[PDB]
């Protein structure tokens, strides 16, 4: 008979229920970026990817699978049906159209909603308890898409947000004052994108607030011109863009952040998209990132930040930016 | 300055990097193997070369906007090899994708050996044999400081289609792929078990054209298997990067674990020429100290033979 | 109230990932220490009958969790706070003096396992059992037994550590490390362990092969000596230290991993082998396993030569010789 | 030929990342599994002067070689096992309180210091010192002075527990992880110890400026008894299972993880603070350190009343009065 009867005795027959699932949309830089970050993070116990190109994915796949001696993931899996993600934990989106050299991820809006109201409804049939994940862009404006099509309960849909914003600010930041990143504490809050706020008033290395020791911080009139530290996280996608052709490993490993503390509960506070309305002064539906509770039940809280007035205004202004855009869809 | 109303300096500090490794060609290959090597915390300082100097910075700007989530404090790149030195292992992955990188390794190689001259040389770049070769001619390292990662990631995806079949982890399917990376390479028949249970001794015609299971066909699927993901993906990257890493580990932990990789093997195994084959070697922080002497059959070892002799043939065909 | 002026709630929890450890003493707090540094649990649960001893570890446990990605540890002798565990081990009872068999302490062990097992499958009939205690062959049976749970999901402990223990022990004498130093003991975790000499190897090369007489009293470098020194592993460090700890720790901690990731790895682990290797009772003792969420879904058959499976029947009698008066 | 000459052809005839781990009791043997299970290290030594003990937990480490990934782990009561280490955690002493301050008892441990101390000299020079032994202030200030080390180069744990034990209870309070909890206790480690009730913050948040009361005695969420608690967990603790571990082990493998990494990560660590922070004598109180493979090398300068400035300058001259009193 067969080698492996010969070898193993089977005692149990099973039908494979998956514990802690984890699904990725899209294998393109993003989404593969994103999966080899949750491989080498032990996130899942089974890792889904979706696409709509057939010989991409399996590709992609096979590649993965061919480095399973060297991971602690024992299933990975792909198929351009849906079927393939059921009962995911956790379902991470990162299909549609990148920006061009220059583009705003604004002027992706058109493209990639159409694209959503394909692949939303798909997940949600498939993961009806899942956690949702958007990082396309752009971000906060595709939560809500995500939101609205999906059905699901706002802290079940989440965008990836500013979490990566705050990790390059917290990178400039340690650079310049020699220490590491995460000693460095700093918030940029609002649209992933142009209109982002950096919240000068919170910056701090142990608790020391650096706008008290340096009150010109994030002024003009500053002479060491900090303020030019967030002009470089608003630039930093168009210059890496510009330099390489897109961005992949930075939101990996900052989807991957996100991702553990979802799935092990760590109700850890991050800057992520969250649908913002009655608080902040923000009168409608919009997605903007603001501190939130992370867990596995999503976001189950929003801290209430201390902004100054015109960082305020700042957010208020981001806000008013996506409404712009949302209010049209 | 708000550096100095915050911080007091009590120490002049020169950087002296004390597990600094570079990876060299920022491809897709050199990507993985720098986010593999990123990801488990292998190294205190990274370095990147590249000639294509834009794409060298995005990418090094890339994960150092990651290191909020990392442990490894610098990375650094250029196409100068200055940001290189005092690597303890520099790994090689530049290239086409044999004259074209036997030309390139003829700049690349000088300049990693000036600025550190007392690494390991892990080379990935095909074909992987005759390039580690080539860095050990052009190096003039001992031949334990000159590795080339050989037949880690055959053996490893040989253990995935075993496993596959078998109902088991990769990591509990034991079995060897030797010799060249690529089409020549030798199944181990004789040492494939699971927990210590030989499956050729299960299974007489286990590697054999009579076998009804077809098990010799799990090697011509691991000799195919790059062509099928370069026809599926355009290139293959994410399983060398983690078989680049669990070399680098080894490496930089002085692990003395052994792994199929590929080694200057004349004087053993009946080969008498100067050519690098996949054996199975011990890999800790001096490189390739010891080399394990598998039992191989009559022409498992007649196919180790051809190996070194075809390798060898390509060989003297090399100006440089 | 400055947890509403700092914290806007949005939102009103069921552990996944649940381990639950029974018995806080030298073995109990190793294998928490290991499963917590690997992130294998989002709640941890403590049990003893020592109920100052179990509120010291919960809080010396709590106090590091700025360093743990563990995010709940709960503790107490109500077995309440363990509920919906994916995975029980059980480490508590008496352990050996110096010299003293693990089989001797088998009366005082399974009376406490007549308490404890049925409150564990109280709030927690799903989980994987895996038991430590010792002797930990008979007690798994015990186990078995009492929780009433399919054998697929009660495991013991078994030969995973006694083969590490082999395994470091060749991997000195070959100048490599243990994870290329492959090596199989099966049978009973103690006196009557075997050692299958036929699979022990480096790089898929038998030793055996090299040297046929391996592990037999006609070896000249006296092999068979590694695994009496496997044998004796305990005895010696009792002897020095009191207790044995950290290894187990560690090794209990590997089978977690299998289990909670579904890795389906082999282990030399204790499992119900009546109709394999030609056992006919109901005796558990240790044999390779594939071990996943649903603990043991199959067993190799390894090849014996007559004296290894001689030895195997035999460390099978010395076990059941005990099962059967119980 | 022997069986491994014939498994193995010989190529080819110092350890990179070596850690020693001096007294292999409960908090030293808890900094050895913690610092084993981060990978940190090459090479982990071990040193006690009870021979059997220590053979006895080195054997247990080395039978889960097999689960770690550090190759070597060494033992023995003379110091030339823990040659060439990078970092040397001493643990050894008898157990005492946070903050003890009596002549004789601190006496006890400087005594056990002076044995220690030179021996780890000889052998690593040029390692990073760490210093967890009650008292821990004075035993940092005595291991600088018999070691003969730049001030750089020796380390107390000082606050870095209290400080983690902190953002532990703040964050049950506030239900978020500790890690999203920030907050600083500095100074004298025990009775003396300063939180720093204005850099405690979430998300950058101000808990002072949101609860003004925060830290005094009319705040009637008493969240100065946050303090107190800390200041007291280890006694009750003790009171509970005989002895702390876990929680100081886990906190110094964090400490040496920044070390060996050479990390630049801010912790708050005792280091030797004159010349700093209105001190003008040669003692070790905790600040926020700057810590890397050259161990202390830069101290946040924090803004502090002029309250808790005075409570620093008690401590430094209360430290120096002790020091001035110890024979070695
Ligand atoms: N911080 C953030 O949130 C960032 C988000 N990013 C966005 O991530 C998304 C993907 O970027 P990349 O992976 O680099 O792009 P890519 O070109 O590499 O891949 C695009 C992916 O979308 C998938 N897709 C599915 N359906 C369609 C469709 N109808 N048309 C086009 N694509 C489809 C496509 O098959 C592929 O998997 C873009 O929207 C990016 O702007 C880019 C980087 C960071
Ligand atoms: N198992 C193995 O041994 C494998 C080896 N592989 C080889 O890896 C090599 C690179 O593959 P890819 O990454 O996909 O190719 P790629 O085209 O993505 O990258 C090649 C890189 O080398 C760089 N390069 C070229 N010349 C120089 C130079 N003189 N100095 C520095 N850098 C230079 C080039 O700019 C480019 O960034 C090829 O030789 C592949 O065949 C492919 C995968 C596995
Ligand atoms: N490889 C293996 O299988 C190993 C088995 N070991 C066994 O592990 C067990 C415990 O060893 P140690 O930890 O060193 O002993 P220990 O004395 O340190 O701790 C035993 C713990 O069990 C607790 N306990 C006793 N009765 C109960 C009860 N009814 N309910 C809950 N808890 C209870 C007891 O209070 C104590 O805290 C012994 O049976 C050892 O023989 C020791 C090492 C290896
Ligand atoms: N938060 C902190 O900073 C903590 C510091 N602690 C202190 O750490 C020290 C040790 O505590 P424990 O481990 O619980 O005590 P322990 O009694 O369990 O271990 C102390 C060890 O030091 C050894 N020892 C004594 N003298 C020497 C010597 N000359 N050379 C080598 N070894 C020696 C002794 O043999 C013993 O193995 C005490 O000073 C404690 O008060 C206790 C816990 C926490």
């Amino acid at each position: 008979a067969a080698l492996k009867d010969q070898l193993i005795h089977n005692l149990l027959k099973e039908e494979h229920v998956p514990q802690n699932k984890i699904t990725v949309v899209g294998v393109g830089a993003v989404g593969m970026a994103c999966a080899i970050s949750i491989l080498m993070k032990d996130l899942a116990d089974e890792l889904a990817l979706v696409d709509v190109m057939e010989d991409k994915l399996k590709g992609e796949m096979m590649d993965l699978q061919h480095g399973s001696l060297f991971l602690r993931t024992p299933k990975i899996v792909s198929g351009k049906d849906y079927s393939v993600t059921a009962n995911s934990k956790l379902v991470i989106i990162t299909a549609g159209a990148r920006q061009q050299e220059g583009e705003s991820r604004l002027n992706l809006v058109q493209r990639n909603v159409n694209i959503f109201k394909f692949i939303i409804p798909n997940v949600v049939k498939y993961s009806p308890h899942c956690k949702l994940l958007v990082v396309s862009n752009p971000v906060d404006i595709l939560t809500y898409v995500a939101w609205k099509i999906s059905g699901f309960p706002k802290n079940r849909v989440i965008g990836s947000g500013c979490n990566l914003d705050s990790a390059r600010f917290r990178y400039l930041m340690g650079e310049r004052l020699g220490v590491h990143a995460l000693s460095c504490h700093g918030w940029i809050l609002g649209e992933h994108g142009d209109s982002s706020v950096p919240v000068w008033s919170g910056m701090n290395v142990a608790g020391v607030s650096l706008k008290t020791l340096h009150p010109e911080l994030g002024t003009d009139a500053d002479k060491e011109q900090w303020k030019q530290v967030h002009k470089q996280v608003v630039d930093s996608a168009y210059e890496v863009i510009k330099l390489k052709g897109y961005t992949s490993w930075a939101i990996g490993l900052s989807v991957a952040d996100l991702a553990e503390s979802i799935m092990k509960n760590l109700r850890r506070v991050h800057p992520i998209s969250t649908m913002i309305k009655g608080l902040y002064g923000i009168k409608e539906d919009v997605f903007l990132s603001v501190p939130c509770v992370l867990g596995q039940n999503g976001i189950s809280d929003v801290v209430k930040v201390t902004l100054t007035s015109e960082e305020e205004a700042h957010l208020k202004k981001s806000a008013d930016t996506l409404w712009g855009i949302q209010k049209e869809l």
